[PDB]
């Protein structure tokens, strides 16, 4: 899908909780499990997507740190 329409399915999940902007590692599990199985179905486990995912380590993934596993996702 198009940039937009990612940005669209990040926004659903960011906001069930917490910071309304960012992915929590359980809001992460649950976009990833219904719209991207395999991804989180690979060598890495959830929580180690995380870590690679989370860039300062503030416990959130904002949308351009999201920005690494869309290629995977277009894949
Ligand atoms: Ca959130
Ligand atoms: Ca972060």
């Amino acid at each position: 899908k198009s940039p937009e329409e990612l940005k669209g399915i990040f926004e659903k999940y960011a906001a069930k909780e917490g910071d309304p902007n960012q992915l929590s590692k359980e809001e992460l599990k649950l976009l990833l499990q219904t719209e991207f199985p395999s991804l989180l179905k690979g060598p890495s486990t959830l929580d180690e997507l995380f870590e690679e995912l989370d860039k300062n380590g503030d416990g959130e993934v904002s949308f351009e740190e999201f920005q690494v596993l869309v290629k995977k996702i277009s894949q």
